């Protein structure tokens, strides 16, 4: 009731456009919206599931968590919509650019290695936060960040717009080595798929790891192996990414050492080194 408050968008506010999705996922659409006071542009999930006394309180919850993760690299939630109509609406801020993994991939873009360093830097600065609040994002893969109109890099797919998104169900390639052995999940293990993340920001959104079986993986990691350097890929940057994946959690980089570090190397591209697609990774799935 009261304390819940600075959550809850009232139905009358919300105009979803049924007609215009912008993304299929296992528990529901995405779909433009429309808020109200003034017209504010927004995505707005519809999830299938609520019914529960419970749940929808329980999506109350995170609702609130989501409200107290606003960091300029985190995805921030505008409100839960409680419709007496079928299904509660998730109220997300509208990401101009879309997805991360996309816009690099979009060949009619141009970016330098300082711009794709800039928005690994921004990621690492997200979790970093992310990190500070004993949060486990569990899934970080560009295509689970969002980059806004003034190119803010937010990361995003957790909480209450958690899915999987990409046309099995655990997103291997980026999962660490003792994630894959015993499925369970800490920052360190975040740290592991934030350097696969700077691979594919290289690569400019190639798929990592494309000769290889997903279900082969972790002998992969095992025999010795790791992402090759992309060829764009600095030096320094390609160590981080090492370190990343380094095979025992506790001697990974923490994300505040990755902003320290990665800044450094940010502060030294100016805009010079356009990056184009790799030969070998163009136009794979
Ligand atoms: C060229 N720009 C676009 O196509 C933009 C699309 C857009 C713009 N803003 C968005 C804001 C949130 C959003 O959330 C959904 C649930 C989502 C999706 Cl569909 C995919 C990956 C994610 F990390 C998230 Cl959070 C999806 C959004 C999608
Ligand atoms: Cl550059």
């Amino acid at each position: 009731v009261q304390a819940v408050q600075h959550v809850v968008i009232g139905p009358s506010s919300l105009i979803v456009h049924f007609n215009e999705v912008i993304g299929r996922g296992h528990f529901g659409c995405v779909y433009h919206g429309t808020l109200l006071d003034k017209k504010i542009h927004c995505a707005v999930k519809s999830l299938n599931r609520i019914t529960d006394i419970g749940e929808v309180s329980q999506f109350l919850t995170e609702g609130i968590i989501m409200k107290d993760f606003s960091h300029p690299n985190v995805l921030s939630l505008l409100g839960i919509c409680l419709r007496s109509e079928g299904s509660p609406l998730v109220v997300l801020p509208y990401m101009k650019h879309g997805d991360l993994r996309n816009f690099i991939r979009n060949e009619t873009h141009n970016p330098t290695v300082k711009d794709l360093i800039g928005f690994g830097l921004q990621v690492a600065k997200g979790m970093k936060f992310l990190a500070s609040k004993k949060f486990v994002h569990r899934d970080l893969a560009a295509r689970n960040c969002m980059l806004d109109e003034k190119f803010t890099v937010k990361v995003a797919d957790f909480g209450l717009a958690r899915d999987m998104y990409d046309k099995a169900k655990l997103p291997v390639k980026w999962m660490a080595l003792e994630s894959l052995q015993t499925q369970k999940f800490t920052t360190k293990s975040d740290v592991w798929s934030f350097g696969v993340l700077l691979w594919e920001l290289m690569t400019r959104g190639a798929p990592p790891y494309p000769d290889v079986n997903t279900f082969d993986i972790t002998v992969y990691l095992l025999q010795g192996r790791r992402l090759l350097q992309p060829e764009y890929c600095p030096d320094p940057l390609y160590e981080v990414m090492l370190k990343c994946w380094h095979p025992k959690a506790e001697m990974r980089p923490s994300f505040s050492e990755l902003v320290s570090r990665i800044s450094a190397i940010f502060s030294t591209f100016i805009g010079e080194h356009y990056v184009h697609v790799n030969a070998t990774y163009v136009n794979v799935k």
